[PDB]
């Protein structure tokens, strides 16, 4: 019995679902219950990007399924340098400020090759050119070394037609494409599987027969990309268990939560829902308000997005010559930190040793920069920008804000409360009254009162008591949250689920 | 040491190039020198035509060659509608008036399958739809069986590229166009990538692979084969074969252009250790040309095969003149049929058969009903074996402006049958002295071919002797006469290129 955790892919830079996948293949490793993360999208990088984070046999991808390269590690180096000179007697011409060469045999141009690393170890992709130098295919390379795809060209270098191969070179997959709105759009798939050929007409398709080749009776899925991942379920029978996991608010309007339309994201799942065993969600609140809205047709259940590790660190060393409040927030229009700015613009005339430390990124950093100026705050307001360990920058923090208009579960909350940090947030679905127990571990304000938001922080400064009161109450929020805590969560919901279904 | 004769394929109906090629190569065999025919274009039907005439190991096709399907035979039978309905569960829907099936699966069209037998044991094409119903690909199967080409289409089922496989379904070339001609060719060989521009690259570089020390090349089919040759090294020895006549006007010796199939060959002189024509005639016409820049050598395209069947069986009842001839303009037909109104008012019971086909069909039948000559003149049309006719032939007649070596000329001198033939070029002054095996009259003179005929008609004596010279003729033409200048001048050509 096996727990499929289906997704697209994995980025250089891991996303909120990535490491949610990432996360609970962890927990279920520690609990001792077969899982693996799938991955759909052809991503001939997928090894080099899974590397740091999984095993190769925690995971299959779609594309690595049909081309007999699951399971499959990084090949010895490959010296194609050598092979095109010393073997092929070609002419290899270094193309300036690039790791690429022309390869030529003698006068006539054949290739032009890139390598990922300047070492030229990593072959990328080679380009082949006809007599009149028309770029008629192209040939790419996976990461572990094998000739992942040729893509054939037409007209202006566009795609017509993909093939893809096994490590040995053999045909596996092809794709026909035609161009909607200036881009290729699958209109075929061939597949060279069980020593037959399987038909498709998108990757929908292709995706549902992937499924129905993984299952077997006591395995269960989980929709981790809906977007992609539902419509896929859609096409698969109802004896193949699933699961919705949703990792965002679930209708456009919050406000509406009767009527609202579903998030488009959502919408092939929630037009479905019949077809899934149960939604998961990361916080009780957001439970509350899906189980009404779909009139409770499946169950749905609230299981954490991640768990909080005990601190052995030093913990809120602070000192009165400086008084701390972080942020740690993408710099984007729905955080609204210009208001944090605004707090202390008044805050600094009561004690003008006051310090806010802003952790993240976004479009939003001009305009901060400009209002710090403005309000002459150059020595109490930072944009710290992104810092991927924030650890030693918790120890003297006083206070975290959160003047945001929406969130989602934070595992960035979570680890600053582990860290003793208490919190003022904004009583904004969803997140904040998951991990915010009004003064346990910090103080719910109503949304967009700043009056209110300045009173209270105001009140928390002027009663370090009551900071290390609400600092103890965060240690003991972040313990509830522990990984054995959503371990339990874990492995009961997956007996009850496999109970019913079965 | 390998002789090898390169043409470019074998049609349905084997045109000249194509027996004298495989004749040559039986004649070798003969000899005890190994021989095989070389083919270069693409073609799934050629183990088809390939089969009445030849085995697979007397010759090497350059797909077959890349392909690794050279020396194969025809597959096991496999039935591919119990592979569709039993094992794949697709449903088939015949088209009205064809060997032909819609493919689909469930609702879903996904192909277009066409056999060449009604028992559907021998795929031909099968065309790829995609979900808008586009031809995207289709799948072309060697007779042998085995999927040979696919060819993907895009905008109005135009080439793209065509993808050509072995056997067991590996990649060996693969080949690129732009409208739609050839850009670049990939073929896996030797476990590397060879790259090309064109057909004619890919044709030396397949001669390059086929050649070792101390082979013979002989280049048959000029046109494509000359090209081929022109861009592979001195070191690999080739002759050059004309099958007709050298230049596009033969009373132009001097100045005539050559003819367009063999300009490539006559540019390129000093690459050819060689050339071969049928007769001494031509021989002398073409060393006078080229100011003896090459060798040229006469050997004769065929040989006097032993007889098999009755030889001069005749008759008063019936005096049976024969034409042996495609019913072309050249061969002059109708002046025969004019021969035969002339005669028939001295000779009875006098018949002319002509053996042969072509354009001019009705207008030479139409001729004879315009005579009332329907009991005297019979198109016979095209007879495979032409052993029976000869046995009663009093004589035969060739009237022809131009002529080539005449293998029916050899087998009816063989059958004892003398001829009347006009004095052109080439081939009847080869095979014909006159007074001894029949007489050559002035091109065009049809009092003079009156007089002649008529003359061996009133004198049987006549005609006995010139079937004694006939036989004669034949028995200086035998196989193994052929063999033996075949034998000297691959020793010789080889002698002095190495």
């Amino acid at each position: 019995s096996m727990n499929y955790f289906v997704g697209n892919s994995l980025g250089v830079n891991l996303t909120g679902i990535e490491k949610a996948i990432i996360n609970r293949l962890n927990l279920f490793k520690e609990m001792g219950r077969p899982a693996q993360c799938v991955f759909l999208s052809w991503n001939r990088y997928l090894y080099r990007n899974a590397q740091n984070y999984i095993t190769s046999s925690d995971y299959i991808n779609m594309y690595d399924f049909f081309q007999e390269a699951t399971y499959l590690e990084r090949n010895e180096p490959f010296d194609w340098l050598s092979y095109w000179t010393d073997e092929c007697h070609y002419t290899l011409k270094h193309v300036e400020n690039s790791h690429d060469f022309r390869i030529y045999d003698q006068e006539r141009f054949l290739m032009y090759a890139h390598f990922q690393d300047p070492k030229y170890r990593i072959l990328d992709y080679v380009n082949h050119f006809d007599s009149q130098r028309r770029k008629v295919k192209r040939d790419f390379y996976d990461v572990r070394g094998f000739l992942s795809c040729s893509r054939i060209l037409v007209d202006k270098q566009q795609t017509l037609c993909e093939f893809f191969y096994n490590p040995e070179g053999d045909t596996k997959l092809e794709k026909y494409f035609s161009y909607k709105d200036g881009k290729p759009e699958v209109q075929k798939i061939i597949v060279y599987y069980a020593n037959k050929q399987y038909f498709f007409n998108n990757e929908t398709e292709l995706g549902a027969f992937f499924i129905k080749q993984l299952y077997q009776h006591g395995d269960l899925f989980f929709s981790d990309r809906n977007v992609y991942t539902a419509p896929i379920f859609n096409l698969t029978p109802e004896s193949i268990p699933v699961v919705a996991v949703l990792h965002s608010t679930h209708i456009k309007n919050i406000d509406a939560l009767d009527s609202s339309p579903f998030k488009n994201v959502y919408k092939a799942m929630f037009e479905n829902l019949s077809r899934y065993r149960a939604i998961i969600v990361s916080t009780e609140q957001q439970k509350l308000d899906v189980e009404k809205r779909i009139n409770h047709t499946i169950p749905v259940v609230n299981i954490p997005v991640g768990y909080s590790e005990t601190i052995d660190t030093p913990v809120q060393t602070l000192d009165q010559r400086s008084v701390k409040l972080i942020s740690v927030a993408r710099y984007s229009p729905e955080k609204q930190l210009h208001q944090q700015i605004e707090l202390i613009k008044r805050l600094v005339s009561y004690v003008p040793k006051i310090e806010l430390h802003m952790y993240g990124f976004g479009s939003e950093s001009k305009k901060l920069n400009e209002l710090i100026q403005k309000y002459g705050l150059e020595n109490h307001v930072y944009l710290r920008g992104f810092l991927s360990n924030l650890d030693q920058e918790y120890s003297d923090a006083y206070l975290s804000l959160i003047t945001s208009n929406m969130e989602g579960f934070s595992l960035a909350l979570l680890e600053s409360l582990a860290h003793g940090v208490p919190v003022i947030s904004y009583d904004i679905k969803y997140g904040p009254n998951e991990l915010i127990t009004s003064d346990f571990n910090g103080y719910l304000i109503t949304k967009n009162d700043e009056d209110a938001l300045f009173d209270k922080v105001k009140y928390v400064i002027d009663h370090p008591e009551v900071q290390q009161r609400l600092s103890k109450g965060s240690l003991a929020k972040a313990q509830q949250y522990s990984k054995a805590s959503l371990i339990k969560q874990w492995d009961q919901f997956v007996r009850l689920i496999l109970e019913h279904h079965h």
